[PDB]
Order: C-alpha cells, then sequence, then structure tokens
C-alpha cells in the first residue's frame, strides 16, 4: 500500500521503501537498509509507503538533521504519522530549551552514577544467568539471555516486580515493532494505564527506585507533574526493555559465526571496549525521524512544513564516506564512526548502562563459553522496525569446552 505522491516530491527522488518490512531482509537487518546507500539511491529520498515521507540516507544529513531541532523538531519522531501524533514522551518528544530539564532529571535516574551503583549486580546477574546456561550446551540466546539480562536490571532500578514482564514486552515490542496487533494508541494507553497507579503510589510513598525519583522530581524549580512523570516512565521502559536485549542477539549471532572474532576478545581482552564499538557501529538497530516545522530547502531539497523525514541513526556508521569496508567488523579500527546512540541534543542517556551491559557480557560468556555456533539448521530471522530485533537465536555448544568460574 503506496501513497499518492505529494505534489512537491520530484519523482525522481521516489525510492519505496518500508523501514517495517525491507526487501532483502533475509539477508540481515542492518544489509536491508543498507540498500540505502547503493550508488542508484540519492542521499534524500521519498519514499511511499506508510504514508510517505522523507528518508536521509548519509551520515553527514542525518547529522545535520540531528543537530537542526529549529527545523527538524522531534514532536513527531516515529513513522507513520498517527504513531508519530500519539507519541508524547519526555524527553524524545520535546525540541531544546523545553527539552533540558527533563532531560537533566532523566540523567539522574540513569547517569554514569548509577551504573557505576549497579555495575556490581549487573556483574553478579550476568555470570548467574551464563553459568546456569553452560552445562546445557544449548540456549535460545533471545529468550534465555538477551531478555532476561537487561530487563532484569532495568526492573531492580525502576523496583518493578519482574512478574510484570512478559506484558510490558508485548506492549514496547508493539511499538518498535508494529505487531498488526494493536494500534501505537492503544499500546500506549496500556502502557499508561499500568504506570499510573504505580506512579501515584511512589508521589505518596516514595522510594529510591528510579520511578519513585522521577515522581518526585523538580523541573524548572517546580514539581513535576503527574503526567509528566507517566510520560517520562513510558520512555525508561522502552529504553530498558526494547534496546540492549535486541543488540545483545546481534552481536551474539555474529560471534557465533566468527571464531577469529571471539579468540581475538580472549587473547587480547583490552580490546573488549574496542570491539563494543564496532558492534555498536556495525550492528546498529535505530531508525526515528523528525518533522519539518517550516518550508525548508535542504541539500537542494525542498522540503515542506509537516512532511516527516526518517533519519536512520542505523545508517550513519554504515556509510562507506564514514568508515571504509563498512560491512566488515574490524576491532582494530583507528576510527569508529556511528551514531548508534544518536547525535544532537536527544544523545542518548542510558548509553553509559547499555555499554556496561554489553562489555559485561561480552568478557562473561567468552569466560566460560569460549566456543559456540548456531544450532545447525536453524533459519535466523531478523525483523524491521523503529528497533530492529532477532525473532530466535538458537545456539548449541560442547558442554567439554566450556569453563566453569
Ligand atoms: C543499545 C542500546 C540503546 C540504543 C541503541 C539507544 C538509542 C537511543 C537513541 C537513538 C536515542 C535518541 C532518539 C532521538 O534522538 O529521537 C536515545 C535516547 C534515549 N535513550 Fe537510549 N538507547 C539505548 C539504550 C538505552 C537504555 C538502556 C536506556 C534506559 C536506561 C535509554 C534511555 C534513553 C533516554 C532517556 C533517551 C532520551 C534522551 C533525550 O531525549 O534527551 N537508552 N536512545
Ligand atoms: C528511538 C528510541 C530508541 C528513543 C528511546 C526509545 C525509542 C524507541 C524512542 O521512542 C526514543
Amino acid at each position: 500500500n503506496l501513497a499518492p505522491l505529494p505534489p512537491h516530491v520530484p519523482e525522481h527522488l521516489v525510492f519505496d521503501f518500508d523501514m517495517y518490512n525491507p526487501s532483502n531482509l533475509s539477508a540481515g537487518v542492518q544489509e536491508a537498509w543498507a540498500v540505502l546507500q547503493e550508488s542508484n539511491v540519492p542521499d534524500l529520498v521519498w519514499t511511499r509507503c506508510n504514508g510517505g515521507h522523507w528518508i536521509a540516507t548519509r551520515g553527514q544529513l542525518i547529522r545535520e538533521a540531528y543537530e537542526d531541532y529549529r527545523h527538524f523538531s522531534s514532536e513527531c519522531p516515529f513513522i507513520p504519522r498517527e504513531a508519530g501524533e500519539a507519541y508524547d514522551f519526555i524527553p524524545t518528544s520535546m525540541d531544546p530549551p523545553e527539552q533540558r530539564q527533563f532531560r537533566a532529571l532523566a540523567n539522574q535516574v540513569v547517569g554514569m552514577p548509577v551504573v557505576d551503583k549497579l555495575e556490581n549486580r549487573i556483574q553478579e546477574l550476568a555470570c548467574s544467568l551464563i553459568e546456569s546456561l553452560r552445562p546445557q550446551g544449548q540456549c535460545n540466546f533471545t529468550e534465555d539471555y538477551a531478555e532476561p539480562f537487561p530487563i532484569r536490571i532495568f526492573m531492580l532500578l525502576a523496583g518493578l516486580p519482574e512478574e510484570d514482564i512478559p506484558h510490558l514486552k508485548y506492549l514496547t515490542d508493539q511499538m518498535t515493532r508494529p505487531d498488526g496487533s494493536m494500534t501505537f494508541a492503544e499500546a500506549k494507553e496500556a502502557l499508561y494505564d499500568y504506570l499510573i497507579p504505580i506512579i501515584e503510589q511512589r508521589r505518596q510513598k516514595p522510594g529510591t527506585d528510579a520511578i519513585s525519583i522521577v515522581a518526585n522530581g523538580q523541573v524548572n524549580g517546580r514539581p513535576i507533574t503527574s503526567d509528566e512523570a507517566k510520560r517520562m516512565c513510558g520512555l525508561l521502559l522502552v529504553g530498558g526493555l526494547d534496546t540492549v536485549v535486541n543488540f545483545l542477539s546481534f552481536s551474539m549471532e555474529f560471534l557465533a559465526k566468527s571464531p577469529e572474532h571471539r579468540q581475538e576478545l580472549i587473547e587480547r581482552p583490552e580490546r573488549i571496549p574496542a570491539a563494543c564499538e564496532e558492534l555498536l557501529r556495525r550492528f546498529s538497530l535505530v531508525a526515528d525521524g523528525r518533522i519539518l516545522t517550516s518550508d525548508y530547502e535542504f541539500h537542494g531539497v525542498q522540503l515542506k512544513k509537516g512532511d516527516q523525514i526518517l533519519l536512520p541513526q542505523m545508517l550513519s556508521g554504515l556509510d562507506e564516506r564514514e568508515n571504509a569496508c563498512p560491512m566488515h567488523v574490524d576491532f582494530s579500527r583507528q576510527k569508529v564512526s556511528h551514531t548508534t546512540f544518536g547525535h544532537g541534543s536527544h544523545l542518548c542517556l542510558g548509553q553509559h548502562l547499555a555499554r556496561r551491559e554489553i562489555i559485561v557480557t561480552l568478557k562473561e560468556w567468552l569466560t566460560r563459553i569460549p566456543d559456540f555456533s548456531i544450532a545447525p539448521g536453524a533459519q535466523i530471522q531478523h525483523k524491521s522496525g523503529i528497533v530492529s530485533g532477532v525473532q530466535a537465536l538458537p545456539l548449541v555448544w560442547d558442554p567439554a569446552t566450556t569453563k566453569a568460574v
């Protein structure tokens, strides 16, 4: 279902990409998006799918567009439009200077200082989960680790019951990788229904959990409102539940198929931080966008006020103009160029958290299970959307080649 081309769009700029169902998804999600950076594709295209919107395809344009809040507003950041209209998360549906204060708060809950505090539980949980898996010689990495690992840690942070997981997860998934089962609005309302009660409770009877801090926070000198907190927590939730989860699977899928990469990490462990970057570059997985606030000519293309543009965070690091041999994984690249965690004012707050989770996983996994692969005759399926994912990851290994710690 293609939407009739608006009059301001030149035909030569049309490239019908479907962010929710890219053509050669079989080849992998990143490769599927990379079609956009082939020679036959202009830097800025219009797709008729998902209601019609612009896509910027080069590191350079995405970076610029992200800097330019004046022109490119976070107000309606999701495609399609109905979803972007419904989106009211804080601080992401806010432009500076309004953004600034909410950002400072969210930072209190997720910043460096919190990561630093939780470091021992992160390490504790990863070790616990790996050790538990080790002797089985087989898991479902997505369900067995990638999910519980980050999730349980967020739940700890949030002070929410692990009992809620399955439910929260269904709803978050509905937002990034729509099923068809529920609209964005519908999904958002249900998450909101979950949070309302809890927020009220923590406004009265505060604790030390992230939710308690957000609920009782100060913004622009005054007390945050109930609605505002509901809206920030909505963000925290999506962030805790939906990002690190998918990334881990992509990384692990890769590590499963590259003996030589695993080995490099085992002998020269001082390279783990470098490799984490490179993996973040190569298995980049978020794509959102901005809304034109007014008519604006950008790189010779005339954008009209109200036009939505997708600026794929995933795409920067994959652009050959940014990194030579972009689909190649090189842990010793002199310069790892990406915008996996965004660019401009909205730069991911949770990045420190994400980095710790990844790095721990890599060291702790390789220590114990150095040798593993994908279960024979497994068809590994990726999924596209706001946050791309791996459907399942069947891994197999010889218990005898493992190391108990
Ligand atoms: C691999 C993991 C992650 C990736 C790829 C990622 C990606 C993103 C991106 C692309 C944005 C900016 C979106 C925009 O400019 O429209 C962002 C913002 C944000 N992220 Fe993440 N994120 C990650 C992990 C997390 C985690 C675990 C948390 C929660 C602890 C989180 C919390 C946030 C928040 C609060 C913001 C909004 C900052 C603001 O609007 O100023 N992130 N993230
Ligand atoms: C694009 C994002 C990664 C950022 C945090 C969660 C997310 C899905 C949004 O709605 C804003």
